[PDB]
């Protein structure tokens, strides 16, 4: 039952890792599994390394094709015992997602399976020495946040890249949208990956944008040019698994080919797309041309490109965005001669923290941004939600248009992940970015007789430049978040909408520890997601500064009946992250896309003179509590 | 007394590192130590940056002037109880080497109490791993041998570089002499410090100079210009003092200016030196000009050059030597922004594995060589012992002629180093390079109707090239090691000397370790030296090859009452190890300069033509057995 | 021509007049210029490689070989082995030998001007070759043996996809097989890339019959002396990989009687006639291998037989 579901895993997971050497004198077994085999145990495993993956595409396709929710267990125990470990929970976690006799199991939370990857080498090797300090059952508790010299500006903005709802949300969106999902073989597909794939890293680097600016510092430079130099980096991070930690960057680097691909092909995959925009076309692998539209078009670029499986055409458009990872973080050693583990780029759950991944993620988004900058800008017939005139919004938090941030130390139980052998718990206690309830009240006309249906697509964005305070909306679309979408309906004459910080359609709410469950509260019965993808609740409002700095909240109403997809789906449940993420074997909500209005361009010079009276910006101060 | 001497500072040293946080509300009680504390712990100990000397010679001075045994232990139960333990070892191993209240007493071995530095991290976080996975009293062991993906053609020498007894002898060595050693405020003088300080070395880097050829590569290339790039490395060492590691060179790196000096500064200090070998002069720190004499020119030299308290300038000749090796080892990072810990070069224990460690020391030895280069060649007249002559040398392992080298695995317990927790021993089998035990017979005529007291210095060349077979002894005296050197007397007519292996005056016979030292044995009772300076014994001999290379045994029968110093000193004792390190308050107890012959220059091309009647080359095979 | 270039000369001009490109101060380029000098300079081969790697794109898009495909039925390899003076070792030589400058230059007197030069080789050795052919009708075959290395320059590796650079076709030939346990030997001359006798300008200023075609017949196949490489004075340890494919399904329509470069049908091939293998030239060893080993590759009309090669010294 979905209980003792629950009660096989998590057990196994109850100090992971050394399950990965076992008893399997003879692979042959698994006809299944036969094929994998030149990755024993801790030979670290780059992800990007080609052959990894094909040795996976094979393990993929034997732990699918199973028979009930028993035989899928036993392969779990099986194939576990020989298996680089982390690609075997990418793979339980890609399945015991999606293959449909599973609701209710929920992943291991990867934060505590692998704090190592969240945390200071410090304060693991601290919460560790202090078991063997006093070999006793008191629980302990360090304080993650060290001393040291700043010399640097960027350790600022290591309240945002390195937090763990941040790090996890990257893995988990991930393991729920995998590049290796083949639609056919496993059934079914992903809705709107490639497009959800662009947004969801805009809206990434959006909100760090915002924080770089908040600091007074200036947004992030796209990796525009494969010439110029990488940035230098310390994650502060080694790993649980052997003793040897992500060997950290210097700047100053320059990057370099691999065994694998040539900077070069990646530079040719490059040109092989952007003509691709201009031609308005892409060839598939049978090399018949199919439109760069307006709907299709982003789906079929976003699997081409990934590459994802699904892919169009994966020698011809490269998979540039993981290949640019693979070079990018292997910066020390491509050829690989002396065995370092890679920089935190690699994977996903780490990947955040170093400052270069931001330079590589407006570069995609740059190539994104040309496909959607040949599309037209909109007409303001297209932005007129007829007859509703949005007489206003306002936030009231403690006072109104200010929000207020704060710090809130907190915990991360690492007797979970790494070996306690006594004690009860080994804390770290973190400190990290929050901020105060706030609400929308919004003011409205409905001149029309009959009572409107909306959805309210709500953002935020920088007021000020670092140059002065300059309002140029098609540059602030690149900074523009959605802070909530909603529907409402609206009844002639004066309306007005209130609508509390908590509900925002972007995060997760409740995260879940290991802890809960091993007991079980009702929220959905759903899995890698549930409690643990979303946006966090904490990073929802940028930091600002401690004078109050000035933003942006600009508010569009379009229409409800135009924008739902019809269609027959579920009740209400995992939809709590709808903006980011999306919602359980249903589409994105909303027609238009992600981004919307701020997909296309603005020949307009103020975010004022793209007002239509469905539009709505109410500058908002936020205020970090030192 | 001694031996409550002994049970103080190695209980203070077991399971060292973590005395190093205590309690001392208010620093005042050490009026003595008042402006030190300006490290804040594990804020990386980088020896060799400047300050860290200078922060440790605070510590030299203090740790010497304790008032008798007892009020030395008490100063050292106090101090303790806030400060960087790294510099603590050190100082206090300078100290309990030479403050005259100490004999008997014994250093606790680096290797033991710091594993880290000599290991793989992967076999430290193994043994650690095996003891979270099965918590039993049981021992572990684990075979340090890893398996790699070789591409690198250096990691051959591997053998030899990273060695458990080259990296111990090589702190041991600048621990029996600081260069921080003050004589006047210490009482008494280091016998010979700076030349012994060349020859070393350049013994070092000799007989691994033969260990390139006996691979079939060329001798190692000196760091002779500025802007030429270091190799890349990775020593694969995570350090026990914290999470962190040793920061790992990629290739391909120009040398880079710090914030003490400037690479040009170091540039000027060179041509101010050998500026002055061209004018035969030094400038002391009163500006007076003292003689750069034939024979105290290369302790003057070697003083200088280091730098020592003892440098004679310091301004103006810098201490190109130790800041070379800041520059060389931050080379990640010398602005230091980032906090990597830097490169193996920072302390001496690590240094020898780095390729780029030769590189620097063929550099200091081409000054050296320039000094000894501008005195001239040797005399025949010089040369010759009269009378007596060498009727031959041959050498019998197993056969004549071949020695054949071995592999021998081996123990380290990591358990004095690391914390245990639970189990007995937790060691790491290691694999190292050996040799057969043989003998020389050598035969002479001692034509005079007198008895002959001789001096025998015997060597080790190779008689290839790694061209074609060139005997220019010139260029061989870069590869020239001594294997021995004592005293025989020889009655008239046909004398037979034969000599055992381990008799060798280089090296260390016995090691000890900790484990023999919690009970104590009578071998004799002196320091930091006893069973831990000396070269090693399995590296008495070079590889080799497979097939047997060919080499050279060159021999000279000096006189003994020409030779031999006389004064009045002690017993036989810690004289195992007379020639690449010494013997205690003795001095070197050859008259002639550490090389001879092969300290100056031969116009010779022939090993032969430089034949006097009492040399005797005796052409040997080594063969690695496989 | 213009869209294609002609990349693989091109890069010729440009890697030889890599002192001078422009031409201004006149010297004779680099020995990359012509086809003769070639091969002594090591740039050429760094050039070789790439276009091969252009090669091996275009057979890489192809798909690897069915178990199927690579299956000779029913004839079962019971194994091969080498004797030379002993088993499963080659012995390779020096030879001084001598060419004569005369016909070249002016020797204005003399009768001949030679130059002395030394030149590896290697001993004499057969294939025994075993076979279980379970049909109860003669098999008529196609055998294509080739040589590779054992070890890698890392460790012991047998990467075949690897190995498909280094493999090398020694030999290929037609026989056939009757019913039950056969042994097929073969001794080394008859090596199909080779040339065996070459003729002097003294032997053509005279006369012989061999037969008389031209500047393939004797001038070209592979040397005769570099047909198994140095190894090593230890005894380095190498790859005899053999596959058994059908003569009936390889042949090309009429096997060529003369001799004509023939001798050497495999490098070079045989006059106006073609290729006489069905097969790309490199099979089985064109195509991608996904497997790890060279024996998983193994079908049982395949064979590997690990021999040594040991340079006299």
């Amino acid at each position: 039952t979905v209980a003792d579901k629950q009660a096989r895993l998590m057990p196994l997971f109850k100090h992971l890792t050394a399950l990965t050497r076992e008893k399997l004198p003879l692979d042959q077994r698994d006809e299944r599994l036969k094929g994998v085999g030149i990755l024993p145990r801790g030979t670290l495993f780059s992800c990007f390394h080609a052959r990894h993956l094909a040795e996976a595409t094979e393990l993929y396709v034997a732990l699918y094709g199973a028979k009930d929710f028993n035989d899928f267990i036993h392969l779990c125990e099986q194939a576990r015992q020989i298996v680089n470990e982390g690609m075997f929970v990418y793979a339980v976690s890609v399945a015991v997602l999606h293959r449909e006799d599973c609701k209710g199991i929920t992943v291991p939370p990867i934060q505590e399976v692998f704090p190592d990857r969240f945390v200071p080498a410090e304060t693991i090797n601290r919460a560790n020495k202090e078991a063997s300090n006093h070999p006793d059952q008191q629980s302990i508790v360090v304080e993650a946040e060290e001393t040291g010299n700043i010399l640097d500006p960027e350790y600022k903005l290591s309240y945002f890249r390195e937090d763990i709802g941040i790090n996890a949300h990257h893995w988990h969106w991930h393991i729920v949208y995998p590049a290796t999902w083949n639609p056919t073989v496993m059934g079914k597909e992903k809705d709107r990956k490639g497009e959800l794939f662009f947004y969801m890293h805009q809206q990434m680097c959006a909100r760090y944008d915002s924080e770089r600016l908040s600091n007074g510092l200036q947004r992030m430079i796209p990796f525009h040019n494969f010439d110029e130099p990488l940035e230098g980096y310390a994650p502060h991070l080694t790993s649980l698994v052997s003793g040897l930690q992500y060997a950290s960057r210097p700047e100053g680097y320059s990057i370099h080919d691999l065994s694998d691909v040539d900077v070069q092909d990646m530079v040719r995959w490059r040109e092989r797309i952007l003509d691709a925009i201009n031609m308005h076309y892409i060839v598939d692998k049978d090399n018949n041309k199919i439109p760069l539209d307006i709907e299709h078009g982003t789906d079929i670029l976003g699997d081409i490109i990934e590459s994802s499986d699904e892919s169009k055409n994966v020698e011809y458009y490269g998979s540039l965005h993981n290949w640019g990872h693979v070079m990018m973080a292997n910066i020390t050693d491509p050829d690989h001669r002396f065995q370092e583990n890679p920089g935190v780029m690699s994977d996903t759950s780490t990947s955040l923290r170093d400052p270069i991944f931001y330079r590589w993620h407006r570069f995609i988004d740059n190539i994104f941004q040309e496909h959607k900058k040949s599309f037209h800008p909109y007409t303001k017939e297209e932005l007129s939600f007829p007859g509703v005139e949005v007489v206003g919004v306002s936030i009231n938090s403690k006072t109104a248009n200010v929000i207020t941030t704060l710090i809130k130390e907190s915990l991360l139980e690492l007797s979970h992940g790494i070996n306690f052998g006594t004690d009860q718990s080994v804390k770290v206690k973190y400190h990290h970015l929050d901020h105060e309830p706030f609400t929308y009240n919004i003011v409205v006309e409905n001149n029309s007789g009959a009572e409107k249906h909306s959805t309210v697509r709500i953002f935020l964005a920088p007021k000020y430049d670092e140059l002065n305070n300059k309002l140029e909306p098609d540059e602030q679309r690149r900074l523009f978040i959605e802070l909530d979408k909603f529907f409402y309906t609206l009844t002639p004459g004066k309306n007005t909408i209130v609508r509390n910080h908590q509900d925002s359609s972007v995060t997760i709410s409740k995260v879940r520890t290991f802890d809960q469950l091993g007991a079980g509260e009702g929220v959905s019965e759903d899995s890698t997601e549930y409690c643990s993808c979303g946006w966090p609740e904490h990073m929802l409002i940028p930091r600002g500064s401690h004078k109050g700095m000035e933003f942006e909240l600009f508010v569009m109403l379009t229409d409800h009946d135009e924008d739902t997809v019809a269609g027959l789906s579920e009740n209400a449940v995992c939809s709590d992250a709808v903006s980011y993420c999306g919602a359980r074997d249903d589409r994105y909500p909303d027609k238009k896309a992600m981004g919307f209005p701020f997909d296309r361009k603005i020949e307009a010079r103020t975010a004022a003179e793209f007002l239509t009276p469905n539009m709505g910006l109410t500058d908002i101060k936020i205020k970090f509590h030192g």
